[PDB]
């Protein structure tokens, strides 16, 4: 066995995502008697911050293991766009119906065939839109807004349909762009908004539209996986499962509850948080429906249809 294994993370331990990675690494070390020793590489440094080619680096073996967002791997694995379909998932029960059901199983099978062994699910969360200029209640309010997105083309199309001017860039590159005003806004889970203190870089309006949510996946490179004994593979897998459950709890703190206290915490920092009426929500869904239909065909219409059904029956 290697003396040190490398785990890639976009977000470090200040964030639930990175805490999940840390827990995984600590449990693996503990339960292998110190035999498997994993170092965390936050900021996606193993790919020079270019998170949208992290999957290829994992498949190639530049990265040994990772906790990744489905968004970042979507350019290489089209099925991961399922979680990015605008207004697919109404709530946490809907996301869980996917990850814990046939849809998640189908996605895992696809990943395994691609040379990247999936072991567990975590969560980034529902990605709420923020900006420095004005309240967003309806699609028209986004007209001309310079919103940062990750470099996965579906996000460009979604925001184009809403009349915005989206620009793609890595999480690293988003920071100076928000600080200078080069972009007006961004979209990310509450726990990321909070831990990155995005209100300090102009993000003073938030709308909790819940348009998409990105889960996380715990994965190991196939050859690293096979290099381990079947018994060690079992330890690492169970450690990922344990870490994933803990990490989802961290990612949902103050959020999967009626009065979303976590967003009230942000109000206290001078953030105007807007909650849409059901009618306002339906207008956003209708405005993005053509993008949804287009990408449903691209992803695999049968897989998306299975997701729709799992959500309806949740
Ligand atoms: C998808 C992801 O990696 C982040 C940190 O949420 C982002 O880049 O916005
Ligand atoms: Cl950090
Ligand atoms: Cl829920």
């Amino acid at each position: 066995y290697k003396s040190e294994y490398k785990m890639s993370l976009v977000l470090g331990p200040a964030f639930p995502w990175g805490k999940g990675g840390e827990i995984w690494a600590d449990l693996v070390k503990q339960r292998t008697n110190g035999r498997i020793n994993i170092k965390l590489y936050p900021g996606t440094s193993l790919v020079a911050g270019d998170q949208t080619r992290e999957f290829s680096a994992i498949r190639q073996g530049v990265i040994d293991m990772a906790v990744g967002s489905t968004i970042n791997w979507s350019p290489q694995v089209r099925e991961l766009n399922l979680f990015s379909l605008p207004f697919l998932m109404p709530d946490y029960k809907a996301l869980d119906a996917l990850t814990q059901g046939e849809v998640g199983k189908s996605i895992f099978a696809t990943l395994e065939k691609a040379g990247v062994v999936p072991l567990a699910w975590g969560e980034n969360g529902f990605r709420e839109v923020s900006n420095s200029k004005r309240e967003i209640r309806k699609p028209e309010d986004l007209k001309g807004m310079k919103l940062r997105v990750v470099g996965s083309p579906l996000y460009i199309e979604t925001f184009n349909a809403l009349g915005a001017n989206p620009t793609q860039m890595s999480w690293a590159d988003a920071q100076p762009a928000m600080a200078s005003g080069a972009v007006d806004g961004q979209e990310n889970p509450q726990s990321v908004f909070a831990a990155a203190k995005l209100y300090t870089v102009g993000q003073k309006f938030v709308t909790t539209w819940g348009y998409v949510a990105d889960p996380l996946i715990f994965v190991v490179n196939k050859q690293i996986w096979e290099s381990w004994t079947p018994a060690d593979r079992e330890i690492v897998k169970q450690a990922a499962v344990d870490a994933g459950k803990q990490e989802i709890a961290l990612a949902r703190k103050g959020l999967a509850e009626p009065g979303a206290p976590a967003w009230k915490d942000m109000e206290a920092h001078g953030v105007k948080v807007t909650h849409l009426t059901p009618a306002e929500h339906d207008a956003f869904r209708k405005a993005t429906a053509k993008v949804y239909d287009k990408w449903k065909k691209q992803i695999g219409t049968d897989l998306v249809t299975k997701a729709e059904g799992a959500i309806a029956k949740r």
